């Protein structure tokens, strides 16, 4: 058998607030965290605008030294993985510290300190290089310093699943608890790929929006206008908790992680295949290991990611797994008002998907004025819906053909 | 119930051989496979050797089309996948397809290929980047990749956990099994972090022996005169195999897989604990996870990496993990001869752990001349020693205090 999973503390950055409530109130509110990037010379660019992260202060979280030593999205990671501790009420002893773990991901990692130290290394030569160079880039450091900073023994780990790094982090830390591996686990990832890497690398593979002269209105997934996603920063923590442990020290618990569904598609490297038939096989996955039915489901945070193959690809396999309720469940991309946090936007997600059970409301897909050949589902345009929802899904589907789904539900 | 893991398949690629015959031949001779490195001008930095992959031909494996396209560490992960899945006697059928995933896993990943990319950027601009860049580089495509080309629909991800990566793949992958989220899994990992960055990086930190006069002599585990760990690339992938699957086709099975441990140390960023604390419950939770009494352990694969607070770390979580049995095992680290493969160090070392059992001997650490105070183990100095192996043990330790160990024993 298997031990049930909670979600009892939530961390968040985004292009929309420094935090879960007030990003949140932007999404709830059809607020575009898009705009021109700012301290950066986008001249000889195709995309200018993104979702920045706006008045980060590292300080709140790290002395200028520490933060000095770490890439920005690993500062991101540990802003809200320390939230999301904070917000769990969470005490670690030296009788519990060996049963608490980490694994928070990066789709890309560091990007803007390679850049850098590329800067020292070509004009210098090597013996510019930072010291903290390789300690201060690589994935797993997210996990590492939060697990020194908070003595956490428990299973310490990162996952890089491109677009789907944080909903899978999030899937596999809640298994870790179910098996007994664990009794609480920090998941979810973080992003900052808005360097010339990642606009230059993107771009050049054409995937970004041009859309430079109205930012807030590039990201309009399922919109017969859409013209590619757009590249955005930030993170997401959850604290996943066994339940009697939640229920023992009395935390407030958000909702319960009833289901994880994993699938390959084996089809393309960037493209996925029209019918979605790994997104169904993926959420189809899910909903059996959460025991439940297709019709049981009542809202979807999509991968939404306003490419035109990706969009067309999700309505298929949400008309597939679903059959005659696929227009009875309301789905959104809330990517229409974040931008894709490509690694982070599984973790944000799946926040929102929670916060969509809490408050009985399906987050709008804004920019959607007119909806493409089939997309006839409830996409939610426009504004936020008021409705029923006892059991939530996010999907996450990524470069590889690598998908993951999480199934939420209402605890009481 | 949880179901019970072998392995029927295993590849490499190493500084030792271009497959696994020939690099084990390399390990039983106490071959070093450490040279200056030929493949870029290294006069300015401090280390300007390391185990570089020798003849590598891609064209055995992908058209020179592909290859192009992808970096060195995605082209070692496929070659080392396909000699494992072949080595494995596999057939993927519309039968199987959905229940053989993939977990093939970096420590830095497209190193090489994202600096060449920044040099583009830096010196032309953001035009000059190639379209490839981002699927070319990101570390999940080796998992992305190879599922394309065998059709495989199972779980598809990918870990960074730096220089844990190959056991912490080979052991998640195992509970993937274990659990009945799939029958097959190709695991391990592949690094080529040998690039200015990569050099200049672990230089920049004085990680790595600066041993240029002599290179062969550089990897020292235990040696009183070690001064840093050795650069090496290369790439090892198992096929792990749910038992009754492996039986109802009639499976060649090499060894089974049975304990799996990870802990956080929670310490340093970079350094590990002198007493081997997180070392010790690592092995610890894996020898309880095996079902053992830990004097049923003969062979240990140490990390052994060759850095002075390392090895003697290592010393110590032994002599705290199996007390007067420390002294009847034998202990070697293999890094003596093929250097540190990083995030592949893992797969790698399983596979010489799994050959350990099969052929009933453990391999030398060569450059043993003077062992370190308190290093008074056998630690197999300089040559093979044929003896009795039931169970084998595979550690590694990684930046963030991140620890896995891996437990084999002969299958009957
Ligand atoms: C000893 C190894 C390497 C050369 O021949 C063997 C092999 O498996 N080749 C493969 C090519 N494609 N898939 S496997």
């Amino acid at each position: 058998s298997r031990r049930r999973v909670v979600i009892t503390g939530m961390g968040m950055l985004s292009p929309l607030g420094l935090d879960v409530p007030s990003s949140w109130e932007g999404i709830l509110a059809g607020r575009s965290g898009i705009a021109p990037i700012e301290h950066m010379d986008l001249s000889a660019y195709s995309t200018r605008f993104g979702g920045s992260v706006k008045g980060f202060n590292v300080e709140e979280y790290l002395s200028a030294k520490e933060a000095r030593k770490l890439d920005l999205f690993i500062q991101y990671g540990l802003a809200a993985s320390f939230q999301a501790v904070r917000d769990s009420g969470l005490e670690v002893t030296d009788a519990n510290r060996e049963r608490i773990g980490v694994s928070m991901g990066s789709g890309i990692g560091g990007l803007t300190n390679i850049e850098n130290n590329c800067r020292s290394l070509f004009e210098q030569g090597p013996r510019r290089i930072s010291p903290f160079f390789v300690p201060g880039s690589i994935i797993n450091m997210v996990s590492g310093f939060l697990s020194i900073h908070l003595g956490l023994q428990g299973p310490n780990y990162a996952l890089t699943t491109a677009q789907t790094t944080g909903t899978h982090s999030i899937g596999m830390a809640a298994r870790n608890i179910a098996y007994g591996e664990a009794d609480v686990m920090v998941a979810g990832g973080s992003e900052m790929a808005a360097c010339g890497l990642g606009l230059g690398g993107f771009g050049a593979a054409r995937a970004l929006s041009t859309r430079n002269d109205e930012p807030t209105r590039a990201s309009r997934p399922w919109d017969r206008d859409r013209d590619g996603f757009v590249l955005s920063d930030g993170s997401g923590a959850l604290v996943l908790e066994e339940l009697e442990h939640a229920r023992a020290r009395g935390a407030r618990i958000y909702a319960e992680l009833v289901g994880f569904g994993m699938s390959g598609d084996a089809f393309h490297m960037t493209a996925p295949p029209e019918d979605g038939a790994g997104a169904a096989r993926c959420m189809k996955n899910a909903l059996r290991d959460a025991g439940l039915d297709p019709r049981q489901v009542d809202y979807i945070n999509a991968h939404g990611t306003s490419t035109p193959a990706g969009d067309i690809a999700e309505i298929a396999a949400v008309k597939s797994v679903f059959g005659e309720h696929a227009h009875a469940l309301s789905m959104s991309s809330t990517k229409s008002m974040t931008g894709h946090l490509l690694g982070a936007a599984g973790a944000v997600e799946a926040i929102f998907s929670v916060l969509a059970l809490r408050d009985q409301v399906a987050p709008p897909t804004i920019n959607l004025d007119n909806p493409d050949e089939g997309c006839d589902l409830d996409l939610v345009a426009h504004e936020a819906k008021p409705r029923k929802i006892d059991v939530a899904l996010s999907n996450s589907f990524g470069f590889g053909g690598t998908n993951g789904t999480l199934v939420f539900r209402r605890f009481a």
